[PDB]
């Protein structure tokens, strides 16, 4: 399933850098159509109001998260625990793509379909986890008397809890910025 | 006066328990506390401001089952961060209730610096109990001396945190929490057992 709308693609992109640069409160029609370049026409077209614009941008932010998992499970000679390292950097706030993603992403988990949006990003996520987890195992990393799924419960929800605290907490931001934050978190799911 | 606001939020963090956020309403609260609505807006002047006092009366509430749980004749460290843990899961009325508030305050939070402040007060006395416990342990020798006390204690509250906010709209991990030893799961993980 793919947006083919050049255009709405665009425009989707338009909102999260918005977002990422001045916050959600930003988001209108108004400073998108001004940001972008068309006509509040377009927009009003398009979507004809806020939430539909906060929709687009968060559906594109997953779409985008989906294109860094592919990244991340098709790198050469990477294993099971460097890719759940990196999966978990890849939700962390500690840029703007991923600042923009955890907004937006928050903004709709308040407001919770689209918390279908919000149950097929964590299905996804689970997803990509679960593999890398039974791989781990599988290559003997990780000792076959855990439960792989409750090991991925508990890597997501940490990952999550991090990643939402450090928007609101100064105190979280600067324990996720250090360098093994990503490989502390693993290590914490899988018992090191 | 000061008890009757407290009352109102009562009263607005129980149909958030039952119905949420979006059954908050000045009439819904004025039938949920058998306060008039005249009484209701001589202290609150805004739908937000109800919500607020609900944020800052659930965060009191878990306060106090904070000394509750730290006073407990007979309780270790670890018993400790067991309860603490299982306190903030939304597995009750109460830690129900508490779960939405935040979580519409997470959300606001992500934009408004007053709403940030008092989520950011909560976190830090939810850490700071952790700490102690935490510390407390490795004092015993129960936790591993060579893990970093403020490390473990964000990762335990940033663990139990997601776990309850995804248990709100999620219901596998709804029911993963509600497992007896879920909390007792959450610390062993935290403190690297
Ligand atoms: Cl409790």
């Amino acid at each position: 399933i793919v947006d083919h709308d050049e255009r709405r693609r665009a425009l989707a992109d338009a909102v999260l850098a918005l977002i990422a640069r001045e916050g959600i409160s930003a988001v209108t029609t108004r400073a998108v159509a001004e940001e972008s370049g068309w006509s509040t026409g377009v927009l009003n077209h398009y979507f004809g109001s806020r939430h539909e614009l906060l929709l687009a941008a968060l559906r594109r932010a997953g779409d985008i998260q989906g294109d860094r998992y592919r990244t991340i499970l098709d790198e050469e000679g990477a294993g099971p625990i460097e890719k759940l390292r990196n999966i978990t950097a890849s939700i962390l706030p500690l840029d703007e793509r991923r600042l923009a993603m955890t907004r937006v992403f928050l903004f709709f988990y308040a407001e919770g379909t689209a918390r279908g949006e919000i149950a097929a990003f964590l299905a996804r996520w689970r997803g990509v986890v679960r593999e890398s987890v039974v791989a781990a195992q599988r290559e003997g990393t990780v000792s076959t008397d855990l439960d792989a799924d409750a090991v991925t419960v508990a890597l997501v929800a940490l990952t999550d809890g991090l990643a939402l605290q450090a928007i609101l907490d100064p105190v979280v931001m600067k324990a996720i910025s250090a360098e093994d934050a990503a490989a502390r978190c693993v290590d914490a799911a899988v018992r090191r």
